[PDB]
């Protein structure tokens, strides 16, 4: 029973905790043991939800936070309706305005390294990549940041709050030295 586990449950919203718990277990990871991965999936989920709330009403389809089968179901429906190519790997969102899938990244390292890896692994150049860091840097494909500055700023504020809350509990060092 780790301190990090109790912190995650009081730091994040209960719907977000439960969706992340079900994601871990679906893919074989235990949240009471892999507690840094527990904190990271919650964080990534919250960012995805904040992001999809950043535009107008019907702008984004949310692919993250579903079980494997339904996420791929919604992707197939988006593809066979948009004409957009079917990604090799599950993205997080679909942008009905710009007509493209989005992969959202949250990293504790310099955003450049993490984008390279997601780019290299993405294979599908099709998919737009948006990286956020816990220090306030962001980095997006073709310098196109999709949302306007204020919706991106609130995401960065929340990321820095999570980092401070961890740091006040001595969990940040273990969290950063674990990515
Ligand atoms: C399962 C889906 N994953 C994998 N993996 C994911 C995950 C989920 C459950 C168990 C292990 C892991 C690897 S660790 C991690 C850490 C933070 C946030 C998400 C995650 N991702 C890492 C970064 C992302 O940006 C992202 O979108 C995912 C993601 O969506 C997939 F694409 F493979 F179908
Ligand atoms: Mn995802
Ligand atoms: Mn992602």
């Amino acid at each position: 029973g780790s301190h990090m586990e109790d912190f995650v449950r009081q730091c994040f919203n209960p719907m977000i905790v439960e969706l992340a718990e079900k994601a871990m277990k679906e893919y074989g990871e235990d949240p009471k043991i892999e507690t840094n991965k527990f904190a990271a999936t919650c964080t990534h989920l919250e960012v995805c939800f904040m992001y999809s709330d950043g535009g107008s009403k019907h702008r984004f389809e949310i692919i993250e936070g579903r079980d494997r089968i339904m996420a791929w179901t919604v992707v197939n429906s988006i593809c066979n309706t948009t004409g957009v190519e079917k990604p090799k790997f599950l993205p997080d969102l679909y942008d009905y305005k710009e007509n493209r899938f989005i992969e959202i990244g949250v990293t504790r390292r310099e955003v450049h390294i993490y984008y390279l890896e997601k780019a290299n692994k993405i294979k599908s150049e099709k998919t737009h990549i948006h990286i956020f860091s816990f220090t306030g840097e962001e980095m997006a494909t073709k310098a196109d940041y999709t949302l306007d500055e204020e919706s991106r700023a609130r995401i960065k504020t929340r990321l820095f709050t999570i980092r401070q809350e961890m740091a006040s509990r001595s969990l940040w060092d273990s969290f950063r030295q674990s990515e």
